[PDB]
């Protein structure tokens, strides 16, 4: 949820509705709305890092547990 993201400093780089440093959360929700295994694909990007999908700034890997990574991915998916 929104609190889980704030506590893990997602929000320092992401807004729900707008681009700050990382893509807007809702744009991520929409890009992967169709996508198979979207949630596990996202969980993996959240824990492992990301580079090149949205622009030149890389996202550093974030130290969350598997369970939090999954809940944050499932949550972003609902921001459609
Ligand atoms: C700034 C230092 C960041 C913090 C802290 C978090 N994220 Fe991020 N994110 C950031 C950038 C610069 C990018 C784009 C990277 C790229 O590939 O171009 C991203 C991207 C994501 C994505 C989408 C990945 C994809 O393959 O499409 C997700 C789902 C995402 N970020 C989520 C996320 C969460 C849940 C965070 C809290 C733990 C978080 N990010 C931290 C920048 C930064």
């Amino acid at each position: 949820d929104a609190d889980l993201a704030k506590k893990n400093n997602c929000i320092a780089c992401h807004q729900v509705e707008t681009k700050v440093v990382g893509p807007a959360l809702k744009d991520i929700a929409a890009k992967y709305a169709d996508k198979d295994d979207a949630a596990t694909y996202l969980a993996g990007k959240i824990k492992g890092g990301s580079s090149g999908v949205w622009g030149q700034i890389p996202m550093p890997p974030v130290n969350v547990s598997d369970a939090d990574a999954k809940a944050l991915a499932d949550w972003i998916l609902t921001l459609k």
